[PDB]
């Protein structure tokens, strides 16, 4: 049972909950591997016993009648068909579960408000279309986001798999040149390669709505045109920095990401996507900072009238800093809802606290929860943390080509 | 078959086949990752002396040479004869020079080579490793223009007690505890602090009160030992632009001189070996300063920047801090001190990292202490995957010796 300390406090805790790790991680004795972004069958009834099993303990309800009965149409479910369809109260339990498990999420305070929409009966790629169109509407709410995750059909045997082509719901077009650079987003550049080629218009310039490449199984991605109307935006200005608005800069409302596969029981879902609310560093600090990415910093210091002839100047720091500031003014003004990495960190030790008189510890990814800016001015980088996989779970799944 | 690490920024992708001749095992399974916690019989010393040589005659390109054999064979004898062994000058140079390359928690490793070894192996008391301490740090500031160096006290060795520095490094600040119960000073060193007062030491009672020296020789009590003030450099904390930032009255010192680590070369394990290097600017002015633990200064400096402090999306933290960091790089830039900002040493801890996959197949990083604390995305090391894992020589934390 590991010792765990926080170093602004010097309290101690025991995550006695890692002893329950399955899908193990990448780290041996040897040689930790935590700082790498992507770690390298008469069984699904295995996990599936698991997840009843937790379903019925938080229910007040282990041991007798009920839970004795749900355990045995699941394995006659599976003797029968080979696997098997979830209770609609499992799928909402065991989509918030793998949520309070996401160990790289520092939101997970919110784990237990979650709308679970239930799309297990979808049939085509226009169909998928209205419920995730739905699943937009309903969690943008006007700028009051609501965090929600759309289920569709578990991947069975044979035939295909649903599965939406984007990162996410909402990501911007990235356009090439004679010379290889981008107007737009790089890391949406292979997605607008296959966008484009399927007959969608590419559009002028840096911040164009990437189409929508859904995939019923078997068949071909059909694009499918986002109405502007359902797709909320905001245009980034600065309270006091006058020029910064006329850089022309925008972000998206709804972080609704939908290329990672649900587990819930052993059973599978390729097309999964959940959506919650930004943090603002995300946006301002990788989205719009990162040399990879729409990479402004530079634009933004020389607006700002820094020395960027030298590194000691801290520069890209001041300028990162107003960037930042920007983008919540920005999200606060048009009443879209969007948490500063203070808070959303101190409401994440409230979460570890919570978490550890409930389920004696808490999975957490260090490197993920401290937020790219300021790191050790929020309390959890003073937090040690065990990484560690718990299910149900999201899981990474590779691109379906 | 060995870890595929990418360098998000770029695309790059290596491969760290260095990690597979790991010598220790550090605290994470395939069941969980610790990463981020702080703190993780002859034939087994001769097979840890074996491994070394190896290295040595690896370095001088005379691998398996007549010397080479030579050496394996006296270092067997003597541990035969005596149960232990003594290094050949060049090699405790050579150790010493490896023990900080593979220390994955240095930042600064691109500097590795140039590393001043003083040899106080063969010192006798207290009193002479008190002198070999000043010469240390007279040495290593020089005036300013800091050179890094290590002072290597006697090994441990059957017999006899340990060496040791009680500090945990050759400059601190004290920290008086206090009622109302609040702590005046560094709170870090409030431990050692009292310890000074209990053996002694007269306190003072201001905010940068530099620490006496506690100096155990083998099988005595510690020795207190007050550093000559004019030895002692130290830089008094001023903002370009806020004139009322001198008016706080912050100093810090000029050495970073670690003295309560364990330098392990060949099996020999030295329980006293400080070394030193030179700042940079986040320790002082984000850690040492802001840390709610540590001199906490951040609101009181937020609130003289008129900042808004009654709500967090203000980013009036993040402001103050990046003010702090400019006052450090300024004040010591006018002292003319040697300082380096987190901008530019995790730009030549990259240029390391390239340097040694080319010289090794890789490099053991921990990645939460190489990502500075603040800023840590705009610094190339963030979007650099890295493998952690011990090699030897190296420098080893051991328990305090009260
Ligand atoms: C409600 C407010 C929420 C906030 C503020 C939030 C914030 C974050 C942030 C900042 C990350 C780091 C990702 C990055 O830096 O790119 C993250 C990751 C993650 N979050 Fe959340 N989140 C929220 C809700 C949710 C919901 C509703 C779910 C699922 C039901 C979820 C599951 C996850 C998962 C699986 C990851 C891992 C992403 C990956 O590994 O690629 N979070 N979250
Ligand atoms: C010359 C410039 C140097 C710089 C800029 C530098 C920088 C740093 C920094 C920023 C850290 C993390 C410290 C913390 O967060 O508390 C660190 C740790 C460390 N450095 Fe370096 N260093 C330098 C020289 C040296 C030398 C000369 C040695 C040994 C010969 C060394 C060995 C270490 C070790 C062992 C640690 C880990 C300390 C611990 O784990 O408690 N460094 N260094
Ligand atoms: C639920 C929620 C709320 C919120 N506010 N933010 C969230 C951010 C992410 C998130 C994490 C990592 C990512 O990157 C993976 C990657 C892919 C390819 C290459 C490199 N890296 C991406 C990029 N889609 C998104 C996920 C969920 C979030
Ligand atoms: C060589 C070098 C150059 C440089 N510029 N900075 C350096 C900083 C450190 C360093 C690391 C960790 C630390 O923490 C230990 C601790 C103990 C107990 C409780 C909490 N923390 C301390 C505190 N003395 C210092 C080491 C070497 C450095
Ligand atoms: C190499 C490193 O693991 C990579 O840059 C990680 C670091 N921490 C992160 N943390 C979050 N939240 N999101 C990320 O994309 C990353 N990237
Ligand atoms: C809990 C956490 O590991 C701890 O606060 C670490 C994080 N990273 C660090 N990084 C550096 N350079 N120095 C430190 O003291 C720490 N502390
Ligand atoms: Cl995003
Ligand atoms: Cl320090
Ligand atoms: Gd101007
Ligand atoms: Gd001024
Ligand atoms: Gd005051
Ligand atoms: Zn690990």
């Amino acid at each position: 049972f590991p010792r765990v300390k926080n170093w602004e406090v010097g309290s101690i805790t025991y995550d006695t909950l890692s002893a329950q790790a399955q899908q193990d991680g990448p780290c041996t004795p040897r040689r930790c591997l935590g700082s790498l972004v992507f770690p390298r069958p008469e069984q699904l009834l295995s996990q599936a016993r698991d997840f009843i099993n937790q379903y019925y303990s938080s229910i007040k309800r282990s041991g007798s009648q009920a839970h004795e009965q749900r355990l045995q149409e699941v394995e006659a479910e599976v003797a029968a068909t080979g696997t098997y369809q979830l209770r609609e109260s499992e799928l909402v339990f065991g989509a918030k579960q793998a949520w309070r498990n996401a160990p790289r999420c520092v939101g997970r305070i919110q784990w237990g408000k979650l709308q679970v929409f239930d799309a297990r009966d979808c049939r085509s790629a226009q169909e998928m279309f209205t419920y995730i169109c739905n699943h937009i509407k309903y969690a943008t709410n006007r700028g009051n986001l609501r965090s929600a995750i759309t289920v569709f059909p578990q991947r069975c045997p044979g035939r295909g798999d649903f599965r939406i082509w984007n990162s996410q719901l909402v990501r911007y077009a990235g356009y090439r040149q004679q010379d290889g650079s981008v107007r737009g987003d790089p890391a949406n550049v292979e997605i607008t390669e296959l966008c484009i080629q399927h007959g969608w218009t590419p559009g002028n310039g840096r911040f164009d709505v990437l189409p929508l490449l859904l995939q019923a199984p078997d068949e071909p991605p059909e694009l499918f045109l986002l109405p502007p109307e359902l797709v909320l935006e905001v245009p980034l200005e600065h309270p006091t920095l006058e020029w910064f608005a006329a850089l022309g800069l925008r972000w998206y409302a709804l972080p609704a990401v939908s290329n990672m596969l649900l587990e819930i029981g052993g059973l599978e879902f390729p097309a999964a996507p959940f959506s919650g609310w930004y943090m603002s560093t995300e946006i301002g600090t990788r989205n719009l900072c990162d040399p990879h990415r729409y990479n402004i910093l530079e634009d933004v210091a020389v607006c700002m009238d820094l020395d960027t002839r030298t590194t000691s100047s801290l520069w890209k720091d001041k300028a990162a800093v107003e960037i930042n500031v920007a983008v919540l003014h920005s999200y606060q003004l048009a009443k879209v809802t969007i948490v500063d990495h203070h808070a959303a960190t101190a409401s994440f030790m409230k979460h570890l606290e919570n978490e550890q008189k409930a389920r004696g510890g808490c999975p957490a990814d260090w490197a993920w929860i401290v937020p790219p800016i300021s790191g050790s001015l929020t309390p959890v980088f003073h937090q040690e943390m065990v990484n560690y996989f718990l299910s149900p779970a999201f899981r990474y799944q590779p691109d379906p080509w």
